[PDB]
């Protein structure tokens, strides 16, 4: 039988990653409140998550990685996000960066993983840095904001534009060691506080050529790492869909948790003004139902999309323009549905739910943040899909 | 690769029912306009559909039926509804009634199908009839409204309440021959006109006991026909989810067609007042995108739900309270999503689209009708699900 | 003097107001509604009744026997009227508001129309689809001019066309032509507002002399031939278009207010077909009735406020600045969209019976949606117009 | 000319209260950030607001009060809420309580205002207290949560149920001096932080009969203070619509501020990923337009409702069942519209807007809180109005 309201535990003889997550979930849940005040992921959480081996989800097998399918991974992040969104958000990023790093040169991957098999990277991908072309690579300078999980990473993946005979942008990623940049703690946010999305400061950072890859090359199987793992079901695929798969995952985790949290707290609810046992009133029942349907629909779309990713990777098939536009955008629609489902419950949660001692308030804030990421912006995504559906050339104004 | 915007054609040797539908679809599409003025399904349409054998979708194999899975069937209805909603709606009903008839006695099924293998039933299920208990069965009297496809059926499935010693209702279905009732043509509607949902008039109609089955018995595998087909993947299951699977299917077909129809007509769209070509303006693009996502999400939910039905039928497993509530209600949420997707396009279609010579106007009206059926009413469904999710007893006020 | 949230407040001017006069004839209009829909135009009886109370002279100058009604008072008459028959109200509103434009043309044209026949009106077709040849003394116009609501009952038509510049910039212009100059082609087969008789006008080598041509911009800015004619008027010193197009939203509000009443009437006794439970007062239905009531009351409040703003401007002979003009242009479109939401919310809970030809709900639903299909009520366009103005951007010539 | 986007400044000789608010508004705006960390209204804010005399809005003239009309008052609160919602919310309550106090006995009013003309009350109205009937009054015990502005008030209006020969509830209000209760600082909320809605602790508090009034009596012009001020345009009216007029007022102020704040911050907005200057893109323009229309409509409804209040008060006319239901509920619809308007802008504000250093984030949170008050709950209000519109008896489960 299928499950509409959450992830189905894969019945494979042994313990699946999802079951392993499920066991440590209560611990993650209890750190949530102190995680929020810490403004970064508690060490205990990283320890637990690394212990079960989730960070090796998309690490090549040759280094001791698992090469988990996208669906299985995403479902781990969804479940995790229910306990602490920020932990799930940051840890998802640390995980999915490994998938990108697998498309860089064998030389870089050896450098990261032979040395330390448990090493991970955080990122700052918006190309704000100033790049001087020196020989053997580049010198990069700039303030690189929003690096989720940066405190727990050994490296950072940093985005920049190089240029051209013609002066056209070459969007590129460099991988730099923790020693090359300062973490500037300016992370004071109103949602997903525990993600520790601090800024990375780069001062005359040299990046050699072998630690630089073109974004387009990693979208199209033309990067230095292409072909390294010919038995892999996950590396013959564009980097970005995996890169950014976690946001919507987190959004779904939060929304599914919201429905549970709301149900728990509603049962016993009494009207301040009249003194009525009011938890099972029709309006509240109908809200619970609709939000349940809305996120179930969101889940079905995501599950279908993830399946589409999986099938493509299996066949080493790169997506065509149309499926790529769907992969790029479906997650944003999912995020928008989830936020609707959360808001519908929050609107009926009452004043008590806005107190610091109510989990609902945290879920609400975290849910909204998931739709604030540049990748989950639906105005942008509606335009990207719309243009593709009408056979128009892409608008370079957005990506 | 997966398809977000429509049904995936099943990869089989020879040709699948969906491919057979796809071949005759242009013919069905061209009759659509005269079908709407006919206020019933054109003979040609029934002929074509019976020729490919779709009416034998849920007929037992022993009578030459196909015993199609629910997903495969539902997808045929979706595709069909794109060409002529009314035809798909009525024909879906004729089909799914066979699934119920398979749960009646072997004696009744032999009576219907050994005589005529291509025989079907229309229905009128709301228990408005007055029932006198005679011996050997009942005498039924009353006006039985809304019998979609009644003109093309050899029988009718008719709903009525019998009474229990105490005085509680026994909701029952009787199967009566075309000769026992008069079709009263009062079908003048504003949507799904081609379904020919005329009224059936019953005057002192005797129904013998073997042609009567309890609704609850056919929900729970306790009817006279239970066990007849021990190799069947579709008969060991409640009757009602199949019975009413077509409405949402039709709703999805319409909405997917709406997106295509709107896209076609938008390209060349010119502003009356200013004279600009305006078909690719951002607002329209974003609408096309959003409605595409909305119905894709609607499809994903339906596909998942249909899969759930299929798996249950395979294992001869009757659903528990929870899954049953989801099966009962997911379709209603799907219908609601589709209508939103249609409305979003219609709101931007302009006055032209409201002319009799525009298909959009037909799709809009037909779409809205799909949410007007008592089974797709979402207020009712929100309550049914909500109550179940909170572990409340069902409200007998609705079903 | 308590306020009314759910409909128009009847003005207590001593004696009888136009709204009361509408209210008296409303049951008659309501009963013709069904045959009006099959007629695909306004029944003669309806025009007769409405002209008898004198509503068509709402915006006719007083010198010709006109009333010069304020915009609020007029709009409210159309709202009330739309409850009984949307198509009648839609078409008749247009016949009325055209007189307001005609008052900005030359004294010569107005004399020509109204001294001859004081009860004469114009229908219109304003989208500039015609081909114009500049002859001397005027123009020769050719083309098929679609969608002329109430064209069967009009003595004239107001017809839109582009003339051209030294540099070939468009000069959007309106010509007023007599019924004898054009053929009404009956291609009006629509799925909403059927009774408006929005047939097409066919123009074959129609000569329009200069004095029967006015620039749109001139009538927006108080620079047309008729400017200054009526110095005591509280309604003619104002842009033509806001009055021109005031009726669409009015009709949309009338429909939505009627929908709430119609739904309430039909809901009380509603039984579940399946269970036989007396279900008219169930919480979901009650909450829908409430929300749609609030939504259209909000829509009304916006419209009433906007109409008041129009009235005050006209009183002071003050032309609106860019900002208020953008609000006047667009508020009605938001009102229309709210009303359609309010209707849809009720229709979604109305059940299958409400989609039968013998149910008024179905007519209200269709007519409601049509009101949001007019090029002037398109909200995507309006959102852009307002948005651009709010951010201090130049207007987008792609829309208007 | 009318104003759609804010309050019209009344043209009078001298300076209107709204102009006086407008002059001090920049000061209130600058304290907003430290007000939020203070978790109560800064002394400077109370000082400024009391200096202009706003607290005397609804104080009877005989004590030096202004007896402002509801519209004029409400508009001051709307404007004020734009600078600091919590300040406006708490100060509105201090103001509107005076209006209730005007319906108590002359004896109580003399006691409060002859002594201190600038004295105000905060409140806690939900009847959670345990009441012992002693002679001469009652002894009240209990924890009385959520008293906005309690730190700045000289008194508290406290709600409780007494009983009746037949055991019916008699909902009553008592006015108690600051010395009779302890302010327990448990106010740690996620919105409207600066309102200082701490809890009042009542231990064996004696309330004499003359400081107790029946709620129903103050709804119906039957309380001890009725008739005291026969020239008053505001006191011959139910207490509650004034009592609770400020919530929606605050909600509107926040939403109008949001539009301005969003406009300011959008102009210069660049896409992180593409470097495009993107502040004037169509989707953002359309959002600004729609949110502008939505709150304008919300304003129009409120202004109309306030007008209706004013007219009634002038004529000393108590509202009938129907208008009362509208007065009770319109404000809840207004709040719901405003929250939609804010959410639509927040959804397009991007990640930067969720940082602690962005005002948008404060406006969002504050907006949502305004719809969390028991009085602004729309599910409750939809039910109240719906029942009245259908001529049903009120549901005692809600009020
Ligand atoms: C920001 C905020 C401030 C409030 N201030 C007061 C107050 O000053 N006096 C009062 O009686 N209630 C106040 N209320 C509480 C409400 O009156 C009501 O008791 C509360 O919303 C209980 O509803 P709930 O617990 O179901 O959410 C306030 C509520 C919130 C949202
Ligand atoms: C019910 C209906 C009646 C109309 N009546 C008129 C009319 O009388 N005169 C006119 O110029 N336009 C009329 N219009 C047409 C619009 O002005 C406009 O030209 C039309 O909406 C073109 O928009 P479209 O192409 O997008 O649909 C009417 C439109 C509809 C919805
Ligand atoms: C287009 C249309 C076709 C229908 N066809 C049938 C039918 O074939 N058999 C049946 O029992 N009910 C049919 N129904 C009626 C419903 O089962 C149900 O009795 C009806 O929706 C009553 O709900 P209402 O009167 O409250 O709207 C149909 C309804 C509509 C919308
Ligand atoms: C909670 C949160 C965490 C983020 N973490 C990262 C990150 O780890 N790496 C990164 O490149 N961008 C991260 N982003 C920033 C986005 O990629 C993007 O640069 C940002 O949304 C800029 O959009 P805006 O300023 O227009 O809102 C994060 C954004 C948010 C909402
Ligand atoms: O690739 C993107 O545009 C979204 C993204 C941003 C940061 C990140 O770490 C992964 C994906
Ligand atoms: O079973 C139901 O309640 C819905 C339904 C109605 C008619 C029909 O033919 C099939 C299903
Ligand atoms: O002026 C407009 O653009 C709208 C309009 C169209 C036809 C009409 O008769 C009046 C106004
Ligand atoms: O009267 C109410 O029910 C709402 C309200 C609550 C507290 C308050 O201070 C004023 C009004």
């Amino acid at each position: 039988r299928l499950v509409y309201t959450h992830a189905q535990t894969p019945d494979v003889s042994g313990v699946s990653m999802l079951e392993k997550i499920q066991q440590i979930l209560p611990q993650i849940a209890k750190n949530a409140e102190s995680a929020e005040q810490l403004r970064r992921v508690p060490d205990e959480n990283i320890k637990l998550l690394k212990e079960i081996g989730l960070h090796r989800a998309f690490q090549p097998k040759v280094y001791g990685g698992l090469e988990m399918s996208l669906p299985d991974f995403a479902n781990c992040i969804v479940t995790l996000a229910g306990a602490c969104a920020g932990t799930a958000w940051a840890f998802s990023l640390l995980c999915t960066h490994s998938h990108q790093i697998a498309m860089f040169s064998k030389q870089l991957q050896d450098e990261i993983w032979l040395k330390d098999p448990d090493a991970t990277a955080s990122s700052s991908i918006a190309p704000f840095g100033k790049v001087e072309e020196v020989e053997g690579g580049i010198i990069l300078n700039g303030d690189y904001g929003w690096s989720s999980g940066c405190d727990h990473a050994e490296y950072a993946i940093v985005g920049f534009n190089r240029f051209d005979a013609d002066g056209n942008k070459i969007y590129s990623f460099g991988v730099i060691p923790r020693s090359d940049y300062e973490i500037v703690d300016n992370w004071y946010a109103q949602a997903i506080k525990s993600s520790g999305s601090k800024m990375l400061k780069l001062v005359n950072v040299f990046i050699p050529e072998y630690r630089i890859s073109k974004a387009k090359d990693m979208m199209e199987g033309k990067s230095a790492g292409f072909g390294l793992y010919p038995d892999s079901k996950i590396f013959y695929t564009p980097y970005r869909p995996y890169f950014a798969s976690g946001f919507s995952a987190v959004s779904l985790g939060i929304a599914e948790r919201m429905i549970e949290a709301f149900k728990e707290k509603q049962r016993n609810r009494v009207r301040a003004y009249t003194g009525a046992n009011v938890g099972l009133a029709t309006p509240a029942l109908m809200r619970i139902a609709e939000s349940t349907h809305q996120v179930a629909a969101a889940r079905a779309l995501l599950e279908k999309t993830w399946e589409d990713h999986r099938i493509h990777g299996l066949n080493h098939q790169y997506p065509n323009k149309e499926t790529l536009a769907f992969w790029r955008t479906n997650q944003a629609y999912a995020v928008k549905m989830c936020i609707e489902a959360v808001d519908r419950l929050m609107a009926a949660a009452g004043a008590t739910s806005f107190m610091d001692n109510s989990e609902l308030q945290r879920l609400f804030r975290d849910a909204h943040m998931t739709g604030a990421h540049a990748y989950t912006d639906y105005d942008v995504c509606a335009q990207i899909l719309g243009r593709e559906l009408m056979g128009m050339e892409p608008d370079p104004t957005m990506v």
